[PDB]
Protein backbone atom coordinates (compact mmCIF):
# COMPACT_ATOMS: atom_id res chain seq x y z
CA UNK A 1 0.00 0.00 0.00
CA UNK A 2 2.70 2.59 0.57
CA UNK A 3 3.05 2.33 -3.23
CA UNK A 4 -0.20 4.41 -3.39
CA UNK A 5 -1.69 7.69 -2.40
CA UNK A 6 -5.41 7.30 -1.76
CA UNK A 7 -7.24 10.29 -3.39
CA UNK A 8 -10.79 9.87 -2.14
CA UNK A 9 -13.11 7.28 -0.76
CA UNK A 10 -15.12 6.46 -3.85
CA UNK A 11 -17.62 4.03 -2.62
CA UNK A 12 -18.55 1.24 -0.23
CA UNK A 13 -18.10 -1.95 -2.24
CA UNK A 14 -19.58 -5.39 -1.69
CA UNK A 15 -16.44 -6.46 0.23
CA UNK A 16 -14.82 -3.31 1.54
CA UNK A 17 -14.18 0.33 0.98
CA UNK A 18 -13.24 1.40 -2.55
CA UNK A 19 -10.62 4.11 -3.02
CA UNK A 20 -9.37 6.16 -5.89
CA UNK A 21 -5.57 6.09 -5.68
CA UNK A 22 -2.37 6.99 -7.53
CA UNK A 23 0.65 4.76 -7.99
CA UNK A 24 3.67 6.75 -6.75
CA UNK A 25 6.14 4.87 -8.92
CA UNK A 26 4.11 4.84 -12.21
CA UNK A 27 1.60 7.70 -12.01
CA UNK A 28 -1.31 5.35 -12.74
CA UNK A 29 -4.70 6.35 -11.25
CA UNK A 30 -6.49 3.17 -10.11
CA UNK A 31 -9.40 1.91 -8.07
CA UNK A 32 -8.32 0.11 -4.93
CA UNK A 33 -10.77 -2.39 -3.47
CA UNK A 34 -10.30 -3.56 0.09
CA UNK A 35 -11.55 -7.12 0.61
CA UNK A 36 -12.71 -7.43 4.26
CA UNK A 37 -10.02 -13.15 9.99
CA UNK A 38 -7.43 -15.96 9.74
CA UNK A 39 -5.92 -14.26 6.73
CA UNK A 40 -7.13 -14.73 3.16
CA UNK A 41 -7.94 -18.36 2.37
CA UNK A 42 -5.58 -19.83 -0.18
CA UNK A 43 -8.51 -20.84 -2.42
CA UNK A 44 -9.65 -17.26 -2.72
CA UNK A 45 -6.09 -16.10 -3.67
CA UNK A 46 -5.92 -18.73 -6.41
CA UNK A 47 -9.34 -17.81 -7.78
CA UNK A 48 -8.50 -14.15 -7.89
CA UNK A 49 -5.19 -14.90 -9.51
CA UNK A 50 -7.02 -16.59 -12.42
CA UNK A 51 -9.03 -13.42 -12.97
CA UNK A 52 -5.84 -11.59 -13.83
CA UNK A 53 -5.82 -13.41 -17.18
CA UNK A 54 -9.53 -13.02 -17.94
CA UNK A 55 -9.01 -9.92 -19.96
CA UNK A 56 -11.51 -8.30 -22.26
CA UNK A 57 -12.24 -4.73 -23.26
CA UNK A 58 -15.71 -4.84 -21.58
CA UNK A 59 -14.31 -6.26 -18.37
CA UNK A 60 -12.79 -3.81 -15.88
CA UNK A 61 -9.12 -4.76 -15.88
CA UNK A 62 -7.75 -6.41 -12.80
CA UNK A 63 -4.26 -4.93 -12.50
CA UNK A 64 -2.89 -6.53 -9.38
CA UNK A 65 -3.63 -8.20 -6.14
CA UNK A 66 -1.92 -6.91 -2.97
CA UNK A 67 -1.92 -9.27 0.05
CA UNK A 68 0.04 -7.85 2.98
CA UNK A 69 -0.21 -8.25 6.71
CA UNK A 70 -2.98 -10.64 5.76
CA UNK A 71 -5.00 -7.72 4.37
CA UNK A 72 -6.19 -7.95 0.73
CA UNK A 73 -6.52 -5.24 -1.88
CA UNK A 74 -7.46 -5.51 -5.51
CA UNK A 75 -6.17 -2.98 -7.92
CA UNK A 76 -8.48 -2.18 -10.84
CA UNK A 77 -8.67 -0.01 -13.88
CA UNK A 78 -10.43 3.19 -12.83
CA UNK A 79 -13.64 4.40 -14.55
CA UNK A 80 -15.31 7.65 -13.74
CA UNK A 81 -19.03 6.83 -13.73
CA UNK A 82 -21.39 3.91 -13.26
CA UNK A 83 -24.67 2.98 -14.85
CA UNK A 84 -26.68 3.55 -11.69
CA UNK A 85 -25.52 7.20 -11.59
CA UNK A 86 -25.90 7.59 -15.35
CA UNK A 87 -29.54 6.32 -15.23
CA UNK A 88 -30.36 8.63 -12.29
CA UNK A 89 -28.87 11.51 -14.35
CA UNK A 90 -30.80 10.63 -17.57
CA UNK A 91 -34.12 10.27 -15.65
CA UNK A 92 -35.89 13.24 -17.31
CA UNK A 93 -35.29 12.12 -20.89
CA UNK A 94 -34.19 8.47 -20.71
CA UNK A 95 -31.04 6.96 -22.18
CA UNK A 96 -31.51 7.16 -26.03
CA UNK A 97 -32.22 3.76 -27.57
CA UNK A 98 -28.98 3.70 -29.68
CA UNK A 99 -26.98 4.11 -26.50
CA UNK A 100 -29.01 1.46 -24.67
CA UNK A 101 -28.42 -0.85 -27.58
CA UNK A 102 -24.66 -0.17 -27.59
CA UNK A 103 -24.28 -0.72 -23.85
CA UNK A 104 -26.30 -3.96 -23.96
CA UNK A 105 -24.24 -5.20 -26.93
CA UNK A 106 -20.95 -4.41 -25.19
CA UNK A 107 -22.10 -6.03 -21.98
CA UNK A 108 -23.12 -9.09 -23.88
CA UNK A 109 -19.62 -9.29 -25.42
CA UNK A 110 -18.17 -9.08 -21.88
CA UNK A 111 -20.44 -11.89 -20.77
CA UNK A 112 -19.84 -14.04 -23.90
CA UNK A 113 -16.07 -13.79 -23.22
CA UNK A 114 -16.28 -14.64 -19.53
CA UNK A 115 -18.87 -17.33 -19.95
CA UNK A 116 -16.71 -19.02 -22.69
CA UNK A 117 -14.28 -19.65 -19.80
CA UNK A 118 -17.11 -20.70 -17.46
CA UNK A 119 -16.52 -17.69 -15.24
CA UNK A 120 -19.68 -16.01 -13.86
CA UNK A 121 -20.33 -12.65 -12.33
CA UNK A 122 -23.33 -13.65 -10.22
CA UNK A 123 -24.10 -10.11 -8.93
CA UNK A 124 -24.51 -7.86 -11.94
CA UNK A 125 -26.16 -4.58 -11.10
CA UNK A 126 -26.01 -1.00 -12.38
CA UNK A 127 -23.50 0.01 -9.66
CA UNK A 128 -21.17 -2.66 -11.26
CA UNK A 129 -21.42 -1.49 -14.80
CA UNK A 130 -18.92 1.26 -15.30
CA UNK A 131 -18.70 3.81 -18.06
CA UNK A 132 -16.02 5.93 -19.68
CA UNK A 133 -15.94 8.97 -21.97
CA UNK A 134 -15.30 6.87 -25.08
CA UNK A 135 -18.77 5.27 -25.03
CA UNK A 136 -17.54 2.01 -23.49
CA UNK A 137 -19.24 0.16 -20.67
CA UNK A 138 -17.51 -2.46 -18.61
CA UNK A 139 -18.31 -5.11 -15.99
CA UNK A 140 -16.69 -4.59 -12.63
CA UNK A 141 -16.11 -7.26 -9.96
CA UNK A 142 -16.38 -10.11 -12.39
CA UNK A 143 -15.72 -13.45 -10.68
CA UNK A 144 -15.38 -12.09 -7.13
CA UNK A 145 -18.52 -13.90 -6.12
CA UNK A 146 -16.96 -17.29 -6.64
CA UNK A 147 -13.83 -16.12 -4.85
CA UNK A 148 -15.46 -14.46 -1.83
CA UNK A 149 -19.18 -15.32 -1.80
CA UNK A 150 -22.13 -12.89 -2.10
CA UNK A 151 -23.09 -11.77 1.38
CA UNK A 152 -26.62 -10.82 2.45
CA UNK A 153 -25.23 -7.45 3.71
CA UNK A 154 -22.03 -5.66 2.75
CA UNK A 155 -19.27 -4.74 5.18
CA UNK A 156 -21.25 -1.53 5.96
CA UNK A 157 -24.30 -3.74 6.50
CA UNK A 158 -25.94 -2.21 3.43
CA UNK A 159 -28.48 -4.74 1.94
CA UNK A 160 -27.11 -6.47 -1.17
CA UNK A 161 -29.77 -5.87 -3.70
CA UNK A 162 -31.96 -8.75 -4.84
CA UNK A 163 -33.38 -6.84 -7.79
CA UNK A 164 -31.24 -8.53 -10.43
CA UNK A 165 -31.18 -11.99 -8.93
CA UNK A 166 -32.24 -14.91 -11.18
CA UNK A 167 -35.21 -17.04 -10.11
CA UNK A 168 -33.16 -20.23 -9.85
CA UNK A 169 -30.97 -18.58 -7.19
CA UNK A 170 -34.09 -17.43 -5.28
CA UNK A 171 -35.59 -20.95 -5.55
CA UNK A 172 -32.46 -22.49 -3.97
CA UNK A 173 -30.65 -24.10 -6.90
CA UNK A 174 -27.23 -25.28 -5.83
CA UNK A 175 -25.44 -25.37 -9.13
CA UNK A 176 -26.66 -22.42 -11.11
CA UNK A 177 -24.89 -21.36 -14.30
CA UNK A 178 -23.91 -18.51 -16.62
CA UNK A 179 -27.65 -17.98 -17.32
CA UNK A 180 -27.88 -16.07 -14.02
CA UNK A 181 -25.90 -13.25 -15.55
CA UNK A 182 -28.14 -13.12 -18.60
CA UNK A 183 -31.20 -12.75 -16.31
CA UNK A 184 -29.53 -9.86 -14.44
CA UNK A 185 -28.61 -8.09 -17.65
CA UNK A 186 -32.13 -8.51 -18.93
CA UNK A 187 -33.46 -6.82 -15.82
CA UNK A 188 -30.92 -4.00 -16.46
CA UNK A 189 -31.98 -3.69 -20.10
CA UNK A 190 -35.56 -3.25 -18.99
CA UNK A 191 -34.56 -0.61 -16.42
CA UNK A 192 -32.66 1.36 -19.00
CA UNK A 193 -35.72 1.39 -21.25
CA UNK A 194 -38.39 2.20 -18.67
CA UNK A 195 -36.36 4.27 -16.25
CA UNK A 196 -37.58 2.15 -13.37
CA UNK A 197 -36.22 -1.09 -11.89
CA UNK A 198 -38.10 -4.04 -13.23
CA UNK A 199 -38.26 -6.18 -10.04
CA UNK A 200 -37.35 -4.00 -7.02
CA UNK A 201 -37.79 -6.66 -4.32
CA UNK A 202 -37.16 -5.93 -0.74
CA UNK A 203 -37.06 -9.49 0.51
CA UNK A 204 -36.46 -12.83 -1.21
CA UNK A 205 -40.20 -13.55 -1.31
CA UNK A 206 -41.02 -10.08 -2.51
CA UNK A 207 -38.35 -10.50 -5.27
CA UNK A 208 -39.84 -13.82 -6.36
CA UNK A 209 -43.38 -12.56 -6.18
CA UNK A 210 -42.54 -9.50 -8.24
CA UNK A 211 -41.00 -11.84 -10.82
CA UNK A 212 -44.13 -14.03 -10.83
CA UNK A 213 -46.54 -11.05 -11.09
CA UNK A 214 -44.87 -9.95 -14.29
CA UNK A 215 -43.79 -13.23 -15.90
CA UNK A 216 -46.38 -15.61 -14.54
CA UNK A 217 -45.95 -18.01 -11.71
CA UNK A 218 -43.62 -20.65 -13.11
CA UNK A 219 -44.91 -24.19 -13.51
CA UNK A 220 -43.76 -27.47 -14.95
CA UNK A 221 -44.97 -26.44 -18.42
CA UNK A 222 -42.67 -23.43 -18.81
CA UNK A 223 -39.94 -24.68 -16.42
CA UNK A 224 -39.50 -28.51 -16.23
CA UNK A 225 -38.27 -29.41 -12.80
CA UNK A 226 -39.27 -26.17 -11.12
CA UNK A 227 -41.64 -27.77 -8.62
CA UNK A 228 -38.73 -29.84 -7.25
CA UNK A 229 -36.42 -26.95 -6.40
CA UNK A 230 -35.61 -26.51 -2.70
CA UNK A 231 -37.54 -23.29 -2.07
CA UNK A 232 -40.41 -23.90 -4.47
CA UNK A 233 -43.71 -23.93 -2.70
CA UNK A 234 -46.92 -25.38 -4.16
CA UNK A 235 -48.71 -22.66 -2.23
CA UNK A 236 -47.18 -19.80 -4.22
CA UNK A 237 -49.92 -17.55 -5.59
CA UNK A 238 -50.61 -18.15 -9.30
CA UNK A 239 -50.23 -14.97 -11.34
CA UNK A 240 -50.73 -14.85 -15.10
CA UNK A 241 -47.94 -13.60 -17.32
CA UNK A 242 -48.09 -10.02 -18.59
CA UNK A 243 -47.45 -8.98 -22.18
CA UNK A 244 -43.98 -7.48 -22.65
CA UNK A 245 -45.80 -4.71 -24.49
CA UNK A 246 -47.14 -3.67 -21.08
CA UNK A 247 -43.88 -4.30 -19.30
CA UNK A 248 -41.38 -2.38 -21.39
CA UNK A 249 -43.13 0.21 -23.58
CA UNK A 250 -41.97 1.79 -25.91
CA UNK A 251 -39.42 -0.96 -26.64
CA UNK A 252 -39.75 -2.28 -30.18
CA UNK A 253 -40.55 -5.86 -31.23
CA UNK A 254 -36.92 -6.87 -31.61
CA UNK A 255 -35.91 -5.58 -28.17
CA UNK A 256 -39.02 -7.17 -26.57
CA UNK A 257 -38.20 -10.46 -28.25
CA UNK A 258 -34.62 -10.35 -26.96
CA UNK A 259 -35.74 -9.32 -23.46
CA UNK A 260 -38.19 -12.18 -23.36
CA UNK A 261 -35.43 -14.60 -24.18
CA UNK A 262 -33.13 -13.16 -21.51
CA UNK A 263 -35.88 -13.57 -18.92
CA UNK A 264 -36.89 -17.13 -19.77
CA UNK A 265 -37.52 -19.04 -16.53
CA UNK A 266 -35.72 -22.20 -17.51
CA UNK A 267 -31.93 -21.39 -17.32
CA UNK A 268 -31.38 -23.97 -20.05
CA UNK A 269 -33.55 -22.24 -22.47
CA UNK A 270 -32.57 -18.70 -21.50
CA UNK A 271 -30.59 -17.17 -24.35
CA UNK A 272 -26.79 -17.25 -24.18
CA UNK A 273 -24.64 -14.10 -24.46
CA UNK A 274 -23.22 -15.52 -27.69
CA UNK A 275 -26.65 -16.08 -29.19
CA UNK A 276 -27.89 -12.75 -27.97
CA UNK A 277 -25.15 -11.05 -29.85
CA UNK A 278 -26.66 -12.44 -33.08
CA UNK A 279 -30.15 -11.18 -32.30
CA UNK A 280 -31.76 -8.87 -34.89
CA UNK A 281 -32.01 -6.16 -32.24
CA UNK A 282 -28.35 -5.56 -32.83
CA UNK A 283 -28.49 -5.39 -36.62
CA UNK A 284 -28.20 -1.56 -36.51
CA UNK A 285 -26.07 -1.23 -33.36
CA UNK A 286 -23.64 1.72 -33.19
CA UNK A 287 -21.36 3.17 -30.56
CA UNK A 288 -22.63 6.59 -29.44
CA UNK A 289 -20.53 8.65 -27.08
CA UNK A 290 -22.64 9.60 -24.13
CA UNK A 291 -22.86 13.02 -22.60
CA UNK A 292 -20.73 12.71 -19.43
CA UNK A 293 -20.10 15.45 -16.82
CA UNK A 294 -17.11 14.56 -14.54
C1 LIG B 1 -16.66 1.99 -7.26
O1 LIG B 1 -15.88 1.07 -7.94
C2 LIG B 1 -15.09 1.57 -8.90
N1 LIG B 1 -15.07 2.86 -9.21
C3 LIG B 1 -14.22 3.34 -10.20
N2 LIG B 1 -13.47 2.43 -10.86
C4 LIG B 1 -13.53 1.11 -10.58
N3 LIG B 1 -12.89 0.05 -11.11
C5 LIG B 1 -13.33 -1.02 -10.42
N4 LIG B 1 -14.19 -0.61 -9.51
C6 LIG B 1 -14.36 0.68 -9.60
Amino acid sequence: MENFQKVEKIGEGTYGVVYKARNKLTGEVVALKKIRTEGVPSTAIREISLLKELNHPNIVKLLDVIHTENKLYLVFEFLHQDLKKFMDASALTGIPLPLIKSYLFQLLQGLAFCHSHRVLHRDLKPQNLLINTEGAIKLADFGLARAFGVPVRTYTHEVVTLWYRAPEILLGCKYYSTAVDIWSLGCIFAEMVTRRALFPGDSEIDQLFRIFRTLGTPDEVVWPGVTSMPDYKPSFPKWARQDFSKVVPPLDEDGRSLLSQMLHYDPNKRISAKAALAHPFFQDVTKPVPHLRL
